[PDB]
């Protein structure tokens, strides 16, 4: 078989949501900003600071033509309203072009579930719209597309334009929670206990006869080189909240030679004791958000999968003991830069841990048909590290290996040693000489 | 005491158990420590394999020939499970919990078989993890969960034994260890999250299935004493019932959560059988002296 | 006999427990409110 190990994988992507903290904001391009209050009134103001200063109000139905005061841009005055609609809630769009000018109220959105989206997109601006379960889109040729700014008091939802469908059904009705895709049961016999009720004369039966079992040892060398594999998974939204920076296993090849004979091999990294950690620079969308940095502390062992296509693995299967003295060396990390459209790019740089062999690990996967193999070495890790570089972070210079870049820029890491051997395989005949 | 204050920007809060660090904050201010090292390292500086000149490779044989038998061992199996869990509280105001834990199973059982009193060990671990969380918001009155492991059917559960009965404790170098097992109901209860105001959320539901899967063999070694392992490769499944969640905005959570399968259930019983074909040297009734 | 198990957790060890937006405190009584200002001025307003 190939390498055998499954350490950890936290895949969390059933969510199609995720708000921000209710504040003011300056939305970038190519999204939608889904508001969601619980009470009629002002929610958010459209601000461009040069040409257009938008406004909007959500109104409770059943209230025919009347007159309601509103605090437009923090300044209050008396305004007229109208609800000929009596079932679904109305959401007017007060289009205004100067704070000192007339209060131009527009918009005819008809939706109870109290959610709408306005955000910059495709060097342009538009809006959603809807009456009953028939949600469409508004068309807003707003001068100064380029400087959209939102000032609100309740929660939003961040959501791009590219998937217009899900959002138009949200504004149609809303968001019931995760609901589906769990019913698959093509596996059941009946009643779970009619077919086995016995103990019935447990283990006793012969399979094969015995033979001679001598030892033929093969004491030669072994060498290994190291590198790690990483995956970077961030969180959605505008692109600042991030989720996953850690290691992953991967099968790696080498063309070695030993005892005057060439050797080919397989290797796959696997590490014990990896500590998740959030280097949270602030949950607010204008700060640094990573759900977890899987970091290394000296509680980390080595389960890195190893293989050899030499004679050794073909020989040793039934091993009672196998020890060595490997090249206990130093391991470092690389450098990686994080993408932030606004601000300064955060970085990961540095990090180093030293290993020391602490055992070996053989493993055999018995299938219903065959018996898959695997083998591992155990190294216990001690830190002597260059103090992680990550800028604009309250936490800095932590100890261990970096969670992003193990490439290290150098050639590789030298791991080498010797071996004894112990086994039992068919050998020559000693029956031919049964006497001294 | 009925005060109601409003902070207009990004500011920090802290409870009782960290009064001292608040005092040093307002005394000096220590956001940065930025050094997770104790002292000048009390460990070896560097000891690698200097002079890897391994000389001419020469082989020496330890012992003489041996005589090993090959027996199939078909034994009925009743190994009993109980998913271990521990509760560790997390800091905050009261809705800020993160720590749900998993510890290996630690239980012992007693059965009868042909007159032998059954002694076996059971330890469990889970991988293929399907973690989750709750984003009740970010305001300090919001529901906060960092990790909430909802084990789905795409997960592999590892169960390890130190089975004390000699029937289990006579098999090493097993040519082929096959087996058959059963299914478990493995239901789940609910907890509550308590910030001292308002009703508390209920992670309701949990009625999951398990079915047959593989079993493997592995061993570790130290200097002269090794470490054997009877490793199991079992995967969890799903069944027909849906698991509602009420008074929550994240509902219909499917699979085993990380909280509680005890629920007053006595144990999680999965009966079955073993069938092991083992290379064994100890059954030689042959080299007996005369008289 | 020797077991094998993998699990880990490391969350907030600096007890960095105040990242929050402009607030509306109706909090549980008896805490310490760390001030994290950019430019000094009005920071918190209280009401009976």
């Amino acid at each position: 078989w190939g390498p055998g190990e499954i350490n950890d994988s936290t895949t969390v992507e059933p969510l199609l949501d995720g708000p921000y903290q209710p504040t003011t904001f300056n939305p970038p391009v190519d999204y939608w900003m889904l508001l969601a209050p619980t009470t009629p009134g002002v929610i958010v103001e459209g601000t461009n600071n040069t040409d257009r200063w938008l406004a909007t109000i959500l109104i409770e139905p059943n209230v025919q033509s009347e007159n309601r005061t509103y605090t437009i841009f923090g300044i209050q005055e008396q305004l007229t309203v109208s609800n000929t609609s009596q079932d679904q809630w109305k959401f007017i769009d007060v289009v205004k072009t100067t704070a000192n000018g007339s209060i131009g109220q527009y918009g005819s959105l008809l939706s109870s579930p109290k959610l709408y989206a306005v955000m910059k997109h495709n060097e342009k601006l538009y809006t959603y719209e809807g009456q009953t379960p028939n949600a469409r889109t508004g068309h807003y040729s707003t001068t100064n597309y380029d400087s959209v700014n939102m000032t609100a008091f309740c929660d939003f939802y961040i959501i791009p334009r590219s998937e217009e469908s899900k959002c138009t059904e949200y504004i149609n009705n809303g968001l019931p929670p995760i609901q589906n895709t769990r019913n698959v049961v093509p596996l059941s016999l009946t009643a779970r206990d009619v077919i086995h009720y016995r103990a019935q004369a447990n283990e006793d039966i012969v399979i094969s006869k015995t033979s001679l079992w001598k030892e033929m040892q093969y004491n030669r060398d072994i060498t290994i080189r190291f590198k790690f594999a990483n995956t970077i998974i961030k969180s959605g939204g505008l692109g600042y909240k991030w989720s996953e920076i850690s290691f992953k296993p991967a099968n790696y090849q080498y063309t070695y030679t030993r005892d005057g004979e060439e050797v080919t091999a397989h290797t796959t990294c696997s590490v014990n004791g990896v500590n998740d950690f959030s280097f949270n620079g602030g949950s607010l969308p204008t700060d640094f958000v990573v759900s977890k940095f899987e970091v290394i502390k000296e509680n980390s062992y080595v389960y890195i999968d190893y293989w050899d296509d030499s004679q050794a693995f073909r020989n040793v299967v039934y091993v009672r003991s196998l020890a060595a003295n490997l090249n206990s060396v130093m391991c470092t990390g690389g450098s990686y830069n994080f993408s932030l459209p606004v601000g300064q790019w955060p970085v990961l740089t540095g990090g180093a841990v030293s290993l020391h062999s602490a055992g070996v690990t053989l493993s055999t996967q018995f299938t219903d048909f065959v018996s898959l193999n695997s083998l591992r070495f155990r190294f216990r890790l001690a830190v002597e590290e260059p103090h992680f570089k990550l800028t604009r972070t309250r936490l800095d210079r932590l100890y261990g290996l970096p969670a992003a870049d193990p490439n290290n820029g150098k050639e590789y890491y030298e791991i080498a040693g010797r071996f004894s051997l112990i086994s039992l395989v068919p050998s020559n005949d000693d029956y031919q000489t049964p006497i001294a």
